[PDB]
């Protein structure tokens, strides 16, 4: 098991670490149909999605996805300093994997 | 995928950008029989709904319309400043299909 | 639809407006066999409850039952002002069918 | 139905009402097999539980307990004044039914 | 049952008692396939995990463990002092079993 976000996210091919150290510049959520999704921003233009549920996830990641969701919202409202996020390189926008948070 | 609100709102067919720059003004639930949802209203005299759950939502907008209530509350109760709505104009009030908060 | 709700309880019968505009006094829950429900105060005096989920309820009202308890709980811990509570009338106390809440 | 956490606790055998206007002063939670329970202390030295659920419970207190823990836990992290608690005294620590807030 | 989290701890094998007394220093939550986990880190340079739910829980553990990963969040949001935290110690991060704050 990792112990980190970088080594957690060096376990999957396709993804990269993103060091932004900042809060999160907008929250965007959609219940469209097909487009169930989150889309975040940052200041410096980065914008990363969490992905709409699908076939491309295993079953033990749908009650995950739902939670990072929730993360994402929260961190935007308390304006919460976002470390890392470990995200996929292979969709666009770069879908998120993990997120670190710290002080 | 789309990158954004404005993008996302023009994969669908009868919806409307709505820009309100605004925090939510009021905020109203209800639990009765076949009214089960909530209503917003801002400064400016708009009111959106989220739709009560019925047989133009597939299932995997049921979660996503019980999120939407979620983010509602909480942006109201903290404040939070919405950019844009993403609505179907075909309804009254209009029915909320996205939200983007940013200042 | 109803785009308020006073209009959203006119659909009812055995129903009224209260016009509080104030915040909850106090907050009741329990968790106990047959009395699985919620009761707020008003420092007016009034005494409202959510209902124990029952077979007056369709299956559409469980979520949204639920959801109405985590908005009182969240309306009393952040002393939001509630405007109005359209309640049933054929019931004792009086039981909330949907709240508003305005600055 | 009760109006208020006394009569409501005085509707059950083995219960009785503490009362004690104070802040939750610790929160233990487990998720251990056969411990998945949360403790409260109160600053008196007064300790108390949410159940293990069990087969002691009919279906309708299972989300009523998950509720109760979420409660408790908002309580303590926003030092909510309890006012009342009803418990279950044929258990130790006394097992919590309900919850009054109020100051 | 016990009554504080140290007895609690004591009623399973290969567990022990950190004593942070401090917040949480940061928070990590993965969606990632195989490892949806949450992990945290104190000043002191300690890291433990919520484990990936799997065939070591059974079925009652499984909602306490979506609650603990809910408890870190908002701890780590609120900089809630943590008391103690009951481990795993055959896992390395270490894995939680429960926790307690005060402050
Ligand atoms: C920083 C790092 O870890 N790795 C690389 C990487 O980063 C760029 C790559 O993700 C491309 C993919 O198109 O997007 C660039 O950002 C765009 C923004 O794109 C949006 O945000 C990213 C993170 C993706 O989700 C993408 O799908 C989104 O559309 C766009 O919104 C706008 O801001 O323009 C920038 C490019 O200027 C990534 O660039 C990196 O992050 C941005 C925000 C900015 O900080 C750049 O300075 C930074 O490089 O690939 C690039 C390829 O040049 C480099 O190798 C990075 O080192
Ligand atoms: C009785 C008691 O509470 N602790 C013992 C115990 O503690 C050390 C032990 O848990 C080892 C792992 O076997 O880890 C040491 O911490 C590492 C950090 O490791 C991470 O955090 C711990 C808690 C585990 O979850 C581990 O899997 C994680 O990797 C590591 O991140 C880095 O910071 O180095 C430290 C020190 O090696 C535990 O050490 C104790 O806790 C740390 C935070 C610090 O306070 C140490 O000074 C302290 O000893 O075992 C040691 C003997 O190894 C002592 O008996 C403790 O009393
Ligand atoms: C973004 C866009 O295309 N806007 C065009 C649109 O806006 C109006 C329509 O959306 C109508 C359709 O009913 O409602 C108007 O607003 C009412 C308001 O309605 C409530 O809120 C709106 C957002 C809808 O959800 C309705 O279903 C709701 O009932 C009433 O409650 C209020 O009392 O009165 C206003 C009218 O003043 C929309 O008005 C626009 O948005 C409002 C909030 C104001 O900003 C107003 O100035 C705007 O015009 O249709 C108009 C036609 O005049 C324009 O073409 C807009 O571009
Ligand atoms: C109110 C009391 O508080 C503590 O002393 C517990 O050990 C008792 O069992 C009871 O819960
Ligand atoms: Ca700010
Ligand atoms: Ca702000
Ligand atoms: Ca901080
Ligand atoms: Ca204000
Ligand atoms: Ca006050
Ligand atoms: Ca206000
Ligand atoms: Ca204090
Ligand atoms: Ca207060
Ligand atoms: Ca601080
Ligand atoms: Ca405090």
């Amino acid at each position: 098991t990792p112990q980190n976000i970088t080594d957690l996210c060096a376990e999957y091919h396709n993804t990269q670490i993103y060091t932004l150290n900042d809060k999160i510049f907008s929250y965007t959520e959609s219940l469209a149909g097909k487009r169930e999704m989150a889309i975040i921003t940052f200041k410096n233009g980065a914008i990363f999605q969490v992905e709409v549920p699908g076939s491309q996830h295993i079953d033990s990641q749908k009650k995950a996805i739902e939670r990072m969701k929730d993360t994402l919202r929260i961190a935007y409202l308390t304006e919460a300093k976002v470390e890392k996020l470990c995200v996929w390189n292979n969709k666009t926008p770069h879908a998120i994997a993990a997120i670190s948070m710290a002080n």
